[PDB]
């Protein structure tokens, strides 16, 4: 159950009641499509149905053509002020995965998976470096070209097939096309990972087989449209006959550990003389995890994904804190946390809708409300940092931009406060720490 | 007609001459696709059209199943130092459309909208909450597969259907499938 | 009558839209400052704090 | 010789690109500063302006 | 005919599906075996003219 604090003396609130799922790790698996080897279409043979097969036929060599282009390349990929995310690490999203790609170009790697997918289309691999992978087969066109398509192709006569035939070679071919299209458009790396690369069927399956926890299991299975967002499809090798890529999965290390997120807004003086008023604005906003006795920070927006109450976030784009630091929220001006802040003099109106409510900053001159559908307006804020809660509320409107706040269900606390903007002295204030702390301040 | 002043005292320039079309609100409409409840396929019949049908309504079983799932989660999206947007405050973007959307997993509501969808294919729906939207059946895949796709599904015999409908049950499917293929790389959110 | 512009080794391609621009001259405003006592550490400032 | 590196929580996967590496030792340039007049808030500066 | 156009739809389980013009052209020239061998059943053997 989700609840929520807004801290006037701060101009900050905190969501609580989440549960995590944090990515910390990458299992790697080799995708596998048979391939068949062919060149020549020796037929003379004018007939329509054959002329679509030769058609259909010369897409899947271009196909394997472009794809041999893309595996001549080495796979690459690249993955505000009021956040902290100039303070974090570089990281190298697909170093495992193309770890293993390199694995696959040596020699008898290549034969080594090929053999194990002989019976079966699911088989694990010990690769010359000593790893072991999951490796499947997901298609085999190989099969049904050598089966359905070789009299009409390897000889003169070039017996005309059936109707059916030149539609199915289409469909079954046709998912090569769409995964080299995804591929020469991203230079061999993909993300999120296509039901073209790997179907629901298919995943759920990689992931029983997967050998991760229970929990894990049930997890991914639940949320497979997040985990395909968190993977990687690595084009690998084309050779021998047979088309292998890597499909590079999240690893969810930390599960079910409370999470909660941190909504800040500029805290400013009202003075009616504009321009004689200071600000100060937490910047230490974004998602906060308890994790292994510290807390795993997310400063960006884009790196946790909320599916109702749970939290899907990615450790490489965070940063490990002391649990102090949620100390900020409860007393700020704490001796054992030194609380992050900027300050300015630009007292500019803006709001900030949480999870459930709204954060305002109001400012000057701005008209700030907030309204219910069918009622009409039913607050006007006053001049500084104040907050309402969704229940009763739709809309909130802080000069000409109209916020839509989130309709979900849970308890709102306005913790009352002194704002703690008034107890520093304009005179020595220094308005122009931009990255600042309370201590620096 | 666009003009422009550069001012040297400063270094900068103000391009005048635009006129405003600015998104101040948003519009919510329900799009619904009709969909035929199949499980069952009960024919031996061996023929290659009666196969590339059954292959064909495979994929639509497939995309309802991967669409339930879809449905299970709470749909989300997340929407320099030379430019002021550190200024800016923080919407929720989807926050009206989402709100639309939780009235629609109530009882009752989604039997509502295909009442008034029976004999058109544009109507204007009262939702429980007390909110009227427009609402637009796009695709009638129910019809379709009920109509021309019975008799090769519902009995074990599976009169071989002509090859002109194989290609056309395909062409309509094909929608629901790359619908589906969009959300399901979007975790339910596309735009645009 | 300009197609691009060069700065060092970055060519720029100038907008081919039609209208007509004006040259304000004027003393550039970083003349009036003196720079014993500027301050040149304002990230984010303005005239006045200046 | 190393696959990972880890920071707190977080795992980071080193790229296995093939390559010689040299370390330049060198006492860290933070050491000869005086924190008492150290100023902490230069957000974008340069030796000099320090 | 039989042995280079029928010869897979006829020794093998599979049986790969026969174009739709082949149906056509069996039944073509098979037909003149079945009407040689309908004259002769209703003439014992001899046909005149
Ligand atoms: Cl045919
Ligand atoms: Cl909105
Ligand atoms: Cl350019
Ligand atoms: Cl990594």
């Amino acid at each position: 159950n989700i609840t929520e604090e807004f801290y006037q003396s701060t101009c900050s609130a905190v969501s609580k009641g989440y549960l995590s799922a944090l990515r910390t790790g990458w299992y790697t698996s080799v995708i596998t499509i048979e391939l068949s080897n062919i060149k020549k279409i020796k037929c003379n043979g004018t007939d329509a149905k054959i002329k679509l097969i030769k058609q259909e036929l010369d897409k899947y060599k271009n196909a394997v053509t472009e794809l041999q282009l893309l595996m001549q390349s080495t796979p690459a990929t690249n993955n505000s002020g009021r956040s902290l995310g100039f303070l974090l690490g570089v990281g190298s999203a697909i170093a495992s995965g193309v770890a293993v790609s390199k694995v696959l170009h040596l020699e008898g790697e290549v034969n080594k998976i090929k053999s194990a997918l002989l019976s079966t289309n699911k088989a694990v691999v010990s690769l010359s470096n000593g790893v072991s992978v999951l490796t499947s087969k997901v298609l085999d066109l190989k099969n049904y070209i050598d089966k359905q398509l070789l009299p009409i192709v390897n000889k003169q006569s070039c017996s005309i097939p059936n109707i059916e035939t030149v539609i199915e070679f289409q469909q079954k071919n046709n998912r090569l096309l769409e995964i080299t299209r995804e591929f020469s458009v991203n230079a061999g790396v993909t993300t999120p990972v296509s039901t073209y690369m790997l179907t629901n069927s298919e995943l759920l399956s990689l992931i029983n087989d997967m050998p991760i926890t229970n929990d894990q299991k049930k997890l991914m299975s639940n949320n497979v449209q997040i985990v395909r967002q968190q993977s990687y499809s690595i084009m690998s090798i084309i050779k021998e006959e047979v088309l292998a890529y890597v499909v590079q999965l999240p690893l969810y290390g930390v599960i079910d550990t409370p999470c909660w997120k941190l909504h800040t807004s500029p805290l400013c003086t009202t003075n009616t003389k504009e321009g004689s008023n200071i600000c100060l604005t937490r910047t230490d906003r974004g998602w906060y995890c308890d994790n292994a006795g510290s807390v795993s920070f997310f400063p960006q927006a884009e790196t946790c994904k909320v599916q109702s109450n749970r939290v899907f976030c990615d450790t490489m784009n965070s940063l490990t804190l002391p649990s102090e630091v949620n100390l900020c929220n409860v007393d700020i001006f704490n001796p054992k946390y030194d609380c992050k802040i900027m300050t300015s003099k630009t007292d500019v109106s803006s709001s900030v809708i949480t999870s459930l409510g709204a954060i305002v900053s109001c400012y000057g001159k701005t008209k700030c409300t907030a309204s219910n559908k069918n009622r009409g307006i039913i607050k006007t804020f006053s001049n500084g940092c104040d907050y309402v809660s969704n229940k009763g509320v739709d809309t909130v409107s802080v000069g000409n931009t109209l916020y839509y706040v989130n309709k979900q269900e849970g308890k709102s606390l306005y913790v009352k406060g002194e704002p703690i903007i008034n107890f520093y002295d304009p005179l020595v204030f220094p308005s122009d720490q931009f990255d600042a702390s309370i201590s620096q301040v």
